[PDB]
């Protein structure tokens, strides 16, 4: 509640199931769609999954 803005710049079609779990979790369904999220550890623990595939700015 600190928070973290994520965007799904990058195609996620082929990766793996870990990556494509991790934008699950982020709920990132669909190129450029951008999502608030909290920054917790386990939310940071998926970003950094996905880091190829997202763009993140930090907001509160």
């Amino acid at each position: 509640m600190p928070r973290l803005k994520v965007k799904l710049v990058k195609s996620p079609i082929g990766y793996p199931k870990d990556q494509k779990a991790a934008l699950k979790a982020l709920g990132l369904r669909r190129l450029q769609q951008e999502r608030v999220l909290e920054d917790t550890p386990a939310i940071r623990g998926n970003v950094e999954k996905v880091a190829h595939l997202v763009r993140v700015e930090v907001v509160e």
